[PDB]
């Protein structure tokens, strides 16, 4: 099933989702089987780009310094913050899109009246921020293997005129209600993806991983034919539907699985990425 | 609603769908109010781009030489063939994407097997072609006020290695059935949209009006904030979703109506483009 879906592919670019695909959890993180797979990928001439809602530093912290040295990979190139930040292979900033100030002012204003600021992670570039009254200040570290967000007073947070991303950490009690209301309030004003476990990710209208990825394709003159992509959740759908050699992990959402060419027989936990990469390697 | 939906918009680009939006049918073609609207938009300094599944010359035919003079508009800039052909204001080819030759070969092999070749309009650039045994040779001419398709022997048709688009003309009986089987034979291999009349428009994978439009945004450094868009059907949804000042005509499909910011109170035959542009004009 996989070998058939891969037949005839001349693959030059490997686009890998991070959470739910390459990264499994706080504990397993990225299995050594996957670190090896990328290591060999880079030795065999494949361009690797991770495509995530996370930042580069977020991805580098979850990997660890040792694994980076092991792979010889430092998140360049990469599509980050759901395609609003894109670096090339040598670190040039091909794209850095922040939310429009007016819309962003309307958003902070909503988040205050809806009382959600003290549970929002505020992202700009390679940094993220939370308020003094945030009970989940440890959240990206504890649950995603990142560094601790920087804690600042509430009225200092509202001084900033824009962000690349706002992650609203939601209780599974409130998710539906809060996201639905956020979606209708900022319909055609913001991009709002729902995290695997119920949180909201808010970015600039019109961008997602797929549009981030096009910058890399133009830059390095790589066609659709030559892209392998693999992912799991809502913000992977655009890149799963829009490439041919596209793959969903066994643990993917229903939508991810239907929009992908092919659903892998193996979960992220079981080394889905290493499994798929080795089947790409035996083509050449 | 509408003037509310436009509050404080600094619009510099008008992106107008053709059929179902600007162009009504055989007899009405494009209402005179719409022609004046475009005429004035160009005089008031707005960049205008028609975004459609049709070719440029297809749109210029339906318009007629006199209207083009009256508007001072000749389809440039433009997004044509669902984003696979794009012209800048001066007429430079920003993009001419054709189906991959391995996929195209498979596609034609599938069309013969299903005897669909004798009802399929083959598009390359500003030309389109049909087979000697095609009953629908007068189809674009009579139904859509275009120039007649060029007719050639079946064996001549399958000498061609690629096309920008195949529009499979379908009998309203067998739309659901034929497109269904088409969408699974070439899932993640081709873009297949369904026309308002249940016909199949087949283009290269990973392209739509939105991705084509982005060439114009980049070429002229126009931000999303500044883009006003209007449409009606399945092939408009990505541009209605990712833009802020996005409008669906009263006659739009349910999907288009929801993905847009705002549904117009007026339909395409009641002069919806004229209606919307007037409300955009008096912002200034
Ligand atoms: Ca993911
Ligand atoms: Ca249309
Ligand atoms: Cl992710
Ligand atoms: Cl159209």
């Amino acid at each position: 099933k996989v070998e058939e879906a891969l037949k005839g592919a001349d693959i030059k670019l490997l686009l890998i989702d991070f959470d739910g695909t390459l990264f499994v959890d706080k504990d397993i993180k990225v299995p050594s089987e996957n670190i090896d797979a990328i290591k060999e990928a880079i030795e065999k001439g494949y361009m690797v780009s991770i495509c995530t809602g996370r930042s580069k530093v977020g991805i580098l912290s979850a990997f660890g310094e040792e694994n980076l040295k092991k792979m010889n990979f430092y998140g360049m190139p990469g599509v980050y913050i759901n395609g609003t930040i894109v670096y090339d292979q040598i670190g040039y900033t091909l794209l850095d899109e922040t939310i429009e100030t007016d819309v962003y002012a309307e958003l902070i204003s909503y988040l205050v009246e809806k009382n959600l600021v003290n549970q929002t992670i505020f992202h700009r570039g390679e940094s993220n921020y939370v308020t003094e009254d945030n009970k989940y200040a440890d959240f990206l570290q504890k649950m995603y293997s990142e560094n601790r967000s920087i804690i600042i007073r509430h009225n200092e947070m509202l001084k900033y005129r824009t962000m690349n991303k706002l992650m609203i950490v939601l209780d599974p009690s409130e998710s539906k209600t809060v996201i639905g209301n956020l979606k209708q309030k900022f319909k055609n004003k913001l991009t709002i993806f729902t995290t695997y476990n119920g949180h909201a990710e808010v970015t600039k209208l019109g961008h997602d991983k797929y549009t981030g990825i096009n910058y890399l394709l133009k830059h390095y003159n790589i066609s659709n034919d030559q892209v392998l992509v693999v992912g799991d959740a809502e913000n992977d759908i655009a890149m799963l539907s829009n490439f041919k050699y596209s793959f969903a992990v066994a643990n993917a959402t229903d939508s991810a699985k239907s929009h992908a060419k092919c659903v892998l027989p193996v979960s992220h936990r079981e080394g889905a990425v290493a499994y798929l990469l080795k089947k790409v390697f035996d083509l050449k």
